[PDB]
């Protein structure tokens, strides 16, 4: 019978039904699928290469402002904090207290750029410091930035191999300790009491992180990194929740996860107890200074009134609040979700490869080290290396007894210089790129099949039953 | 007529059928598809570090138990091994001999945690010896483990960067050989005589392999290890063979395919030849003793009844069984398709950067080491570094003639510490899923559409034909 | 009436031709998607070791055959050069110049592969220089591969670790200079002056690059590289230009992009002005030499005729213009789309960890030096290390006085020798597949339920409407 027939057709009808609800909320699954393609003739993009050195205060700079006249600020600070009893002392010899409580005076105590920097060269053309910017950091206190993208427009990569790349010989700046001094091993601190260059590779006018992001380069050794591009594309909403946004910061910078946490830590503490912390990002934020300046330090030295008894406790709230809120974030980890930190859309990454060999020969050292001595300031008065000079100029000029003076002369140019190839290794770059898994196209030739006989069948059912 | 329409509608029903058994081929080919997503608010585990000394044996701990009245089966197996003549030498004087040999004696003979580690750190918490496991390895002896999943719960990191990682200061023990003795370079091994560290960084409570997969850390130098999360995550069947077991070995591992391996290759030694072998993990299995034990090695030495000439030599059946099989399965490699190793369901893996940088400082060289000395048991005798802090202490409590006595201390001291960062660089976890390729809900849709109309269709046909 | 029934049923057509219509568009989009899976029981090969020595030229080779009677180009070409003016005298001093205007003299200025390798292991069986092949490298000479495919077939690896991967001890050659000469700096050049060797891990059978891909190995250390296996297989037309095919170049070489660019540029360097240069890879063209040989420079030297002045320019054309196309092409990236070099389908690379330790142990060394010093020539007349085996042989026949022996004696040998182990960590191969997104089969039924019952009712209603 024809009743059979109808609800034969029904069934069908239904079967069609769910056929489109579940398409339908397949396609309400937003789901990706990653694919990675190797891309050739797309222009690569040199990255940002931030360098900071290991010691970070140089104790011979510390020694000769001691004898001048000038720099009397630093003279008030030593002793200040040497007269009186501090909690958590370990921060009052750190170089942290020297930045805050010595705005600009602390410039006279860290590494000059010109001192580090004794040759440069990117693509076969000469640097200067010029094209360097400086940034202060935490327990390296100066990182410079090459390619930082502020100075100039991102440079470019046309050419691989160490030739084409950035080399930089460098001299770490090591001092030699006076004969009745000797220093303490701060055993509380994993990074301290070392020699060598801190190096961060990072995606072009990112923010660097030294601490974390980076990797050590010893002295003595010419050390080469080579680079291999990644570019990772993700998609925006409805497919995630990435953005094309900018960090802030202190100057605008290309977005990455890690330094979009690093602000939401600092303005968490800007907000929970009114200061910032030294090694965290700068803010710059109106009426916030760092947690851990001491007002008035050079007062609280002078009693003009009968105060402050030798050994005091000074009391510093500020750097209580800032320790124990370092520790809540180190040890807990619910504030991530708190303060956005989307992922970025776009971001360039890189697998470096590092290698040493040994450097400079023997054969070319005394050359290399005329040029080290003949570019900076003319007074030569005293540096690590001038007994170096002297020895080599005196194998020369006019052979065991004089193999004793090559050692020496080799032992100090290797303890104090080093050389920095950075480059590129292949212009290939390998794109992981999402892609809908199934997207709007996709739907619409799968329904489109059933959509025109089905609902014809539902106008044609429903037109016959309403009589 | 009505006839073509009848073979017009079974030639669509014939379509129908090819699409029906298409779809259903496809689903019953259970493809699989990997999509890579950065995970963020995943607790990050803190991998098992596994730290070997290379140089296995200490000389100077031989040298003071051969003066020692104690220790007299040493004395017993030196010159039994002395005495006689074996073949496979390269083995009796091998390590291996020693352990199999010397059950317990030979713990007299390695590298103690206490001498090895002088400082530890574990997210600004001290550390000890107490929280490291030991572990006996071929061609290092000891193995010593922190974070192996057993005394204590598996860690978690809430941070980065170095100071919130594991911290090491380790010194390898080097000694110094007597003014006439002189060793013999083993050409015919390519990893003994050297000096350092040999480091594995593996998945929390996996099987340690520290000659396949660890890394070695020169003295003198602060080694950093900054390493990023990776996690696999595989399906099991039907679209694979993939498990989520535990290995059983001595103790129950983590389930890796390479222990998975290397016990089976154990377990095919024990069936082949009814012993074990100390190249590879143990298993303890009744019955089975390690192939390379002489029985009654003792007895053999020491003719009551006339015996043993010298220069005799001992038959071990067992080594040239082991040797052989071990020849085998390294030259074919068929035996893996015999003894099961699927991979595990989900694996965490690290990538690893690794760099360097010189330590320590001269400046703080003799406070350091005023902790190394201060430390250990208060017999300070004789030990490698002695003449350093004999120098050190002279150059300060009291300049050429001390230029070399300091860089004599400089040169021992950089001879024989070393320090180890381990730490992890970003806490975002980078997880490869797998997916089913084509799922059963996939399958519904795409069938339910034409189910209903074409199995009417069917019927209607059917029905009509049979009168 | 029938007529609605007709535009019902017309509209379901129009809505199946657009289904048709956008599932073969989406078919002829030949998509691919990638997926990675673990492969066991594949056989691994082991790769091309292409190592170089970073000194590219041994000046005691210079010094001994400069008194010679015998290698009297050396004499000639030396005099000639420092006897007249040359532009881009960069050029005149490097290799280069001694290569393409001595062709066959130049071999002796060069390290031989006797002299460097002083102990080869593969597999646990002993290897000699027989299975070396040397070819000519820019800025390091001579660059001798292992497995590369010519000599032998193949060889594949059955285990793992360093005891059964290549191990090799290397003499770096280094050499004492004279006692009033000194070296000048380059300081043009970011890869001179440095000592150790230059690694290059390279698919079995490929063309290798020491200057872009290789990595330094330091003397005084044993480097472990621990290789982990890749493969990648591409799909060819019409998902993609990816080519079997192999390079030419002076020998067949498996093909692999980036030496199809070296290709490249030397044969536009060839079209463009009819020589070819030494840093680019050889081609051996008819009628065609390098770009930077001074034609009858013997008789250049000559004025058997009253000619050339001393201080006189020598017109090198082909000097300017290959630097200048060098420029143009390191400066600018078009020509890599004008000439070819598509990826290749299947493409097999690795994933190193190289680490340093401590090598060798002084109680160690003396043995050591005796089996180098009596393995090369009975000829030991004067080398960099006679000294250190005096010193050790004096130590051990026969301590203060002794220690400063032993001492030079450590420094020597750790100056010039190292170790090389190369090792594959894992014998799993993570292979990377590429698949059609949207295969034939998949087309096949997604079409099918359509096909009969659409053309059905388009057959229908034309044969309705006809009449
Ligand atoms: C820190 O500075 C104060 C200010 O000069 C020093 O006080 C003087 O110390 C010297 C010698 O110790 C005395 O002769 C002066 O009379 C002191 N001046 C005053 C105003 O009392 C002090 O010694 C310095 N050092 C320390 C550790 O406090
Ligand atoms: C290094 O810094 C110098 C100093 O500015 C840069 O030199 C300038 O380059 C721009 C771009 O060609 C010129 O317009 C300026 O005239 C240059 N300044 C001077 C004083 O000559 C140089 O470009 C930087 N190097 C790199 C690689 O960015
Ligand atoms: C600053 O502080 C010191 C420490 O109290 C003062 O030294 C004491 O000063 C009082 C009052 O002048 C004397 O009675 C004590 O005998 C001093 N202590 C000594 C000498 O040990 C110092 O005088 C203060 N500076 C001033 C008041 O200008
Ligand atoms: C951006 O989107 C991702 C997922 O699309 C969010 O990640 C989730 O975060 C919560 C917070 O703990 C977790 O419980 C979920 O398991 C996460 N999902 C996944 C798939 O990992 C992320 O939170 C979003 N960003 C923000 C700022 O909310
Ligand atoms: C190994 O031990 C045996 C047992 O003592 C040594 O044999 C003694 O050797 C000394 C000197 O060579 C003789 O004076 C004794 O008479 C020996 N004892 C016996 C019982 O014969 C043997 O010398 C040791 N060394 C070697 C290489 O065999
Ligand atoms: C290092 O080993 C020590 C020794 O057991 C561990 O100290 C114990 O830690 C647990 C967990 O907090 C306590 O319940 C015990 O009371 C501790 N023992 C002692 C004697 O105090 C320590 O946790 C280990 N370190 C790490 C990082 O695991
Ligand atoms: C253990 O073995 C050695 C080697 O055979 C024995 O030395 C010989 O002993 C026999 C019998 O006593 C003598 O005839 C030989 O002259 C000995 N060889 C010499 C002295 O070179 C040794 O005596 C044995 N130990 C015993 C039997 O207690
Ligand atoms: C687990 O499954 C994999 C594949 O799903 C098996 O791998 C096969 O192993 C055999 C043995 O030589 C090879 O001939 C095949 O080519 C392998 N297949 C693939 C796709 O690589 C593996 O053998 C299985 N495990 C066990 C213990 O049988
Ligand atoms: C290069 O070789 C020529 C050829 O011998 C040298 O010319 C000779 O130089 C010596 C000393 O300078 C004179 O005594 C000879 O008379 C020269 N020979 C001729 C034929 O003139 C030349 O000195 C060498 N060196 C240089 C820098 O030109
Ligand atoms: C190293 O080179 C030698 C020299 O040819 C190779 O030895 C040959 O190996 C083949 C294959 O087994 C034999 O057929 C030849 O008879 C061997 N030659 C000699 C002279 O014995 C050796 O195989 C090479 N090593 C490796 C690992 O490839
Ligand atoms: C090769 O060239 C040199 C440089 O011109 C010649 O030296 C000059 O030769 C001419 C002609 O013989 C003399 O007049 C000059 O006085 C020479 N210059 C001096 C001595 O400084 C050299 O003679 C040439 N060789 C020949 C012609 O055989
Ligand atoms: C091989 O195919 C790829 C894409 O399938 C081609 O890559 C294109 O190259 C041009 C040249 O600049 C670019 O403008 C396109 O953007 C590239 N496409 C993609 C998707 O990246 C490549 O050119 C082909 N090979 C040759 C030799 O033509
Ligand atoms: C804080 O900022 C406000 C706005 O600029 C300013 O008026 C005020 O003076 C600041 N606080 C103090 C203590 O000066
Ligand atoms: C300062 O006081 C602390 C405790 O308050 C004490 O340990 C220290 O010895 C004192 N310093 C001097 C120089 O007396
Ligand atoms: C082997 O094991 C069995 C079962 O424990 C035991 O009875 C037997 O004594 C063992 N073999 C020997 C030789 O002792
Ligand atoms: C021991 O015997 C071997 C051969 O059996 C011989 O080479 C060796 O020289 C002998 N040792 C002594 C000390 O005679
Ligand atoms: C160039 O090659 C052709 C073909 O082999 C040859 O005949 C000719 O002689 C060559 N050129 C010169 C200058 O010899
Ligand atoms: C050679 O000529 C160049 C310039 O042409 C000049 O700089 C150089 O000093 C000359 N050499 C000698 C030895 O005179
Ligand atoms: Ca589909």
């Amino acid at each position: 019978r024809k009743v059979i027939w109808a609800l034969m057709v029904i069934i069908g009808f239904t079967a069609a039904t769910l056929q489109l609800s579940l398409l339908v909320r397949k396609y309400l699954q937003f789901q990706v699928v990653e694919l990675s393609e190797i891309k050739d003739s797309m222009p690569v993009e040199y990255p940002s290469v931030t360098i900071c050195n290991i010691e970070p205060i140089s104790l011979r700079k510390i020694r000769k402002a001691y004898n001048k006249n000038e720099s009397q600020n630093l003279k008030d600070w030593l002793n200040f904090t040497q007269t009186f009893h501090f909690k958590d002392m370990s921060f009052m010899n750190s170089i942290r207290a020297f930045y805050e409580n010595l705005g600009s005076d602390a410039k006279k105590i860290s590494h000059d750029l010109r001192d580090l920097l004794i040759h440069c060269r990117f693509n076969r053309e000469e640097c200067t410091t010029e094209n360097f910017t400086s940034s202060f950091d935490g327990n390296y206190f100066n990182c410079f930035t090459f390619n930082g993208g502020q100075l100039r427009d991102q440079l470019q990569m046309h050419a691989t191999g160490p030739e084409n790349g950035l080399s930089l010989i460098i001299s770490i700046e090591k001092d030699e300790p006076l004969p009745g001094t000797y220093g303490v091993y701060n055993f509380e601190n994993n990074i301290l009491h070392s020699a060598g260059v801190r190096v961060v590779v990072h995606a072009p006018g990112s923010m660097p992180s030294p601490v974390d992001h980076g990797f050590d380069i010893p002295p003595g050794y010419s050390s080469s990194v080579g680079l291999k591009a990644l570019l990772h594309t993700r998609l925006s909403e409805p497919y995630g929740n990435c953005t094309e946004d900018s960090l802030e910061g202190i100057q605008t910078y290309r977005n990455t996860f890690f330094a979009c946490l690093q602000l939401c830590k600092q303005r968490r503490l800007i907000r929970e107890c009114k200061c910032k912390s030294s090694a965290l990002p700068d803010l710059s934020v109106e009426n916030i200074t760092f947690c851990g300046v001491i007002p008035d330090w050079k007062d609280i030295r002078r009693n003009v009134t009968g105060e402050y008894k030798m050994n005091q406790t000074i009391p510093t709230i500020s750097l209580a609040c800032e320790a124990r809120v370092q520790k809540q974030l180190n040890n807990d980890r619910s504030y991530e979700t708190e303060c956005g930190c989307y992922q970025p859309c776009s971001e360039t990454s890189y697998l470096k490869s590092v290698s040493l060999s040994y450097w400079p020969l023997e054969f070319y050292q005394l050359s290399a080290l005329e040029r080290f001595f003949s570019q900076k300031n003319p007074t030569d008065q005293q540096h690590f290396m001038k007994i170096a000079q002297d020895f080599l100029s005196r194998l020369a000029h006019p052979s065991l007894s004089e193999k004793e003076m090559a050692k020496e002369a080799s032992d100090l140019i290797r303890q104090n210089l080093l050389r920095l190839n950075i480059y590129l290794e292949d212009l290939s770059v390998v794109e992981y790129r999402q892609l809908p898994a199934y997207g709007l196209a996709d739907l619409f030739a799968d329904i489109g099949g059933t959509l025109g006989l089905w609902m014809g069948i539902s106008v044609l059912t429903i037109m016959e039953l309403m009589e």
